[PDB]
C-alpha cells in the first residue's frame, strides 16, 4: 500500500536514499520512504504565493490585512475628469449609508457596447474591502483602481489586481512594471476576462498559488528532506481555492494525516514513493543539495 504514485518516470528503478547523499546533483531518481515529519505543521501556512521569475514567495494576506489596504484609499478623491473615457462608461456613487471618498465605478466596454452584470469587468475607485466584496459578488471581474495624474491606476499591488468572485489574484512586487487602466483596451475579448491577458495588458506578472512544505522521508537507510511547491498536482486539490474551503483543507489535513499519522509508530505508516530531483545550492562555504518532489500525486483515495 503506496500512499503517492508516480504520474511519470515510471521505468525507472528504485534509489535507496543512502545512494543519493552520496551522490552529485543535479539528477533525478525514484523514491519510497516513508513521511518521518513535515513541515509546517500548521498547513494553513502551507499556502503560499510564487512568482514564476524572481521567484520570491510571499503569505497570503488575511481579510484583515486586505481590510486595511483597502480601507485607505488613496491619496485623492475621484478625479471626475477621468470618467466616461472611449474604454469605460462610468457611475459615481456617494457616501450615502456608503463609506470612503467617493465610491466610483468603471464598467469597461465591449468595444463601445455597454455589457450587463453577467459578463463584465468593473474598475472601483476609493472603495472598502466590503463594497468590493458585494460588487464581486454580483458583476464577474473587479479590479481595485485609484486615481492618479493622467489616467486610473491600480490600487497597489498588495492588494489584488483582479477579482473574480472568490478568487483573488495576485501580482509580483518587484517584476511587475506596472502600466495604467488606458492599456486595458488591448484586450481581443471585452466579454470575458482571464488573469494572464489582464495581468500582461496591464504589466502585471502573476504570482501563483502553491503549497510550500518540506518533507524528512526515511526509508531506514536514510534520512532526507524533500521540498514540495505544488499547484494543484500532487494532492489533487487546488491551492488556490483551499484557504477558503473548509472541505478542502480539511481533505488536505487527512491526507497529511495518512501519511504521517500521529501517536503511530514509523512501521504503520504508508510508504510514499515520489519522484525526486536534486540541485546544487551555495550553503555557506560547503555545498548543500536540496531535493524536491516532481511528477507524485496522492494514491486514489479521497
Ligand atoms: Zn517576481
Amino acid at each position: 500500500l503506496s500512499a503517492t504514485i508516480l504520474t511519470d518516470h515510471q521505468y525507472l528503478e528504485r534509489t535507496p536514499l543512502c545512494a543519493i547523499l552520496k551522490q552529485k546533483a543535479p539528477q533525478q531518481y525514484r523514491i519510497r520512504a516513508k513521511l518521518r515529519s513535515y513541515k509546517p505543521r500548521r498547513l494553513f501556512q502551507s499556502v503560499k504565493l510564487h512568482c514564476p521569475k524572481c521567484h520570491l514567495l510571499q503569505e497570503v494576506p488575511h481579510e484583515g490585512d486586505l481590510d486595511i489596504i483597502f480601507q485607505d484609499g488613496a491619496t485623492k478623491t475621484p478625479d471626475v475628469k477621468l470618467q466616461n473615457t472611449s474604454l469605460y462608461d462610468s457611475k459615481i456613487w456617494t457616501t450615502k449609508n456608503q463609506k470612503g471618498r467617493k465610491v466610483a465605478v468603471h464598467f469597461v466596454k465591449n468595444n463601445g457596447i455597454l455589457p450587463l452584470s453577467n459578463e463584465c469587468l468593473l474598475l472601483i475607485e476609493g472603495g472598502t474591502l466590503s463594497e468590493i466584496c458585494k460588487l464581486s459578488n454580483k458583476f464577474n471581474s473587479v479590479i481595485p483602481v485609484r486615481s492618479g495624474h493622467e489616467d486610473l491606476e491600480l490600487l497597489d499591488l498588495s492588494a489584488p489586481f483582479l477579482i473574480q468572485g472568490t478568487i483573488h489574484h495576485y501580482g509580483c512586487k518587484q517584476c511587475s512594471s506596472l502600466r495604467s487602466i488606458q492599456n486595458l483596451n488591448s484586450l481581443v475579448d471585452k466579454t470575458s476576462w482571464i488573469p494572464s491577458s489582464v495581468a500582461e495588458a496591464l504589466g502585471i506578472v502573476p504570482l501563483q498559488y502553491v503549497f510550500v512544505m518540506t518533507f524528512t522521508l526515511d526509508d531506514g537507510t536514510g534520512v532526507l528532506e524533500a521540498y514540495l511547491m505544488d499547484s494543484d498536482k500532487f494532492f489533487q486539490i487546488p491551492a488556490s481555492e483551499v484557504l477558503m474551503d473548509d472541505d478542502l483543507q480539511k481533505s488536505v489535513d487527512m491526507i497529511m494525516d495518512m501519511f504521517c499519522p500521529p501517536g503511530i509508530k514509523i512501521d504503520a505508516y504508508p510508504w510514499l514513493e515520489c519522484f525526486i530531483k536534486s540541485y546544487n545550492v551555495t550553503n555557506g562555504t560547503d555545498n548543500q543539495i536540496c531535493y524536491q518532489i516532481f511528477d507524485t500525486t496522492v494514491a486514489e483515495d479521497v
